[PDB]
This record gives structure tokens, sequence and C-alpha cells, in this order.
């Protein structure tokens, strides 16, 4: 089983996120392809992919802002083949602002209007993500063994 996980991170914690989910993921046996935002082309992304898995941290504070080097992808999302396709996401925030992990939302919401498969309710990381290792394990456990 391949699986892709694509994560846009500026201070790193999505990104530890992101890499904590794959170690989970390539233990259990998938062949994880984990990749920055900033380094994709939306563009039939997730052809060839049987599981994706999308992270990103949220901005603006005043208003709901994705993390820039995700903005991207996010705003050609119809064309990355997400039609069918079992999906997750992810994302750091920070419960001090007014709206905790919004990006989650915005990218699941996108995602179900775009006819994709969201296995599992997005994962929300309030500060320091190493703060909440095991919560990030087992919801990789959990999404992997609900595809
Ligand atoms: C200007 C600013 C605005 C922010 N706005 C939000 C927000 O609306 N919601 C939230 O949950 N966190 C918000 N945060 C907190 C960040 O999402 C948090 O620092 C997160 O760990 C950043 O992840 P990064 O390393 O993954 O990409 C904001 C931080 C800053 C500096």
């Amino acid at each position: 089983a391949k699986a892709l996980i694509v994560y846009g991170s500026t201070t790193g914690n999505t990104e530890y996120t992101a890499e904590t989910i794959a170690r989970e993921l390539a233990d259990a046996g998938y062949e994880v392809d984990s990749r920055d935002a900033a380094s994709v082309e939306a563009g039939g992304l997730f052809e060839g992919f049987d599981l994706v898995l999308l992270g990103c941290s949220t901005w603006g504070d005043d208003c709901i802002e994705l993390q820039d080097d995700f903005i991207p992808l996010f705003d050609s999302l119809e064309e990355t083949g997400a039609q069918g396709r079992k999906v997750a996401c992810f994302g750091c925030g920070d419960s001090s602002y007014e709206y905790f992990c919004g990006a989650v939302d915005a990218i699941e919401e996108k995602l179900k209007n775009l006819g994709a498969e969201i296995v599992q309710d997005g994962l929300r990381i309030d500060g320091d993500p190493r703060a909440a290792r095991d919560d990030i394990v087992g919801w990789a456990h959990d999404v992997r063994g609900a595809i």
C-alpha cells in the first residue's frame, strides 16, 4: 500500500507531526512518500496513492489562512485526483487564537466537496506536537485501520 503525506509547515511543528505519522505508517508496512507542500505540483499529485494525508498549520489570526506553502496546492485541489481518494487531514495550531486549526477544516471541507473519502476526523494539535506524540501515533494507527 502506498501513502502520500503532504505538509505545509513554517516553524516545523506540522512537519514534525508529518514525520511522526510517516514512521507509524512505515512501520505498519506502508510505503510512505512524505513531501513538503512547497516542493509539489497539484496536477495529478495523488495519482497512484492508496492513502493521502494532508497536513497544514493555520495563520492569519484575525481571519483563517492556510500556511503559505500549502495554499497553491489547496487552490488547485480539484486537480489532485481526490475523487474517491481515501484521505485524512492534520495540522498544528494554537488555541490562544480564535480559530483553532481552522486550516484543517478548510482542507477537509474542500476535499469532501471534491469527492474524497475522509477516513478519519482530522488531527488537531495544540501547541508543541512533541508533547502530543502519543495522540499523533494513535491517530495514525486509527486512520490506518479504517481505510
Ligand atoms: C500571526 C499568527 C497567527 C496564527 N493564527 C492561528 C490560528 O488562526 N489558528 C491556530 O490554531 N493557530 C494559529 N497560530 C499558531 C500556529 O498555527 C502555531 O504556531 C503552529 O504550531 C504553527 O505550525 P508550523 O510549524 O507547523 O507551520 C498563529 C500564529 C501566528 C504567529
